[PDB]
């Protein structure tokens, strides 16, 4: 019993920059610093945008907030606390029947909006800050106009779907893979998280 370790806080360690005309990702700290911080879970780093790349010891993915709740994954995040500048904050929404966790958005995050258009052509938001496009399918899958491997799309679950005029649609969860490519994505609709806030 005493020796029983603790896991670490999630960790925002950089974000996929969407305030210009360029996309481009931003490193904001480096793995030891993140190793540290994911101990003691006090960040004090300034966060800005939406998209937030976040790291536990072990993985590396994406959160995206959406009314003023940082939304990711729980195959990433599990029910681990996130880094803030007052020590660990518990998840305010968990559902693993989902694939979905959140936590209140930090201080200087940007929410984006849910989704009311209707519209079927969507934007992937990946980690590397490719802006792929992506039509619906379903309630919760769309097709990549153009496949690519999955390398490509590793790393990226907790990201946003985008609308044309820049609304959340859905996080991505997961790819749809055939013999490595990634012809489609599977992701949770907004409308779930707004149902589970
Ligand atoms: C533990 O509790 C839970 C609860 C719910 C749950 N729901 C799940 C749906 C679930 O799927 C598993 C995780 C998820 C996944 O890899 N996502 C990310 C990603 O980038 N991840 S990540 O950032 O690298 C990481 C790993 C965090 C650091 C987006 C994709 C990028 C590339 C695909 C790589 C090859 C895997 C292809 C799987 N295709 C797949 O299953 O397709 C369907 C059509 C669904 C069969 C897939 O995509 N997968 C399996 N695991 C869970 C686990
Ligand atoms: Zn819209």
């Amino acid at each position: 019993m005493a020796s029983m370790k603790k896991k670490g806080s999630v960790v925002i360690v950089g974000r996929i920059n969407l305030s210009g005309d360029t996309a481009y990702a931003q490193q904001t700290r480096g793995e030891e610093g993140c190793q540290e911080t994911s101990q003691t879970g006090r960040d004090k780093n300034q966060v800005e945008g939406e998209v937030q790349i976040v790291s536990t010891a072990t993985q590396t993915f994406l959160a995206t907030s959406i009314n003023g709740v940082l939304w990711t994954v729980y195959h990433g995040a599990g029910t681990r606390t996130i880094a803030s500048p007052k020590g660990p904050v518990t998840q305010m929404y968990t559902n693993v029947d989902k694939d979905l966790v959140g936590w209140q958005a930090p201080q200087g995050s940007r929410s984006l909006t849910p989704c009311t258009c209707g519209s079927s052509d969507l934007y992937l938001v990946t980690r590397h800050a490719d802006v792929i496009p992506v039509r619906r399918r379903g309630d919760s899958r769309g097709s990549l106009l153009s496949p690519r491997p999955i390398s490509y799309l590793k790393g990226s679950s907790g990201g946003p779907l985008l609308c044309p005029a820049g609304h959340a649609v859905g996080i991505f969860r997961a790819a749809v893979s055939t013999r490595g490519v990634a012809k489609a994505v599977a992701f949770i609709p907004v409308e779930s998280l707004e149902t589970t806030m």
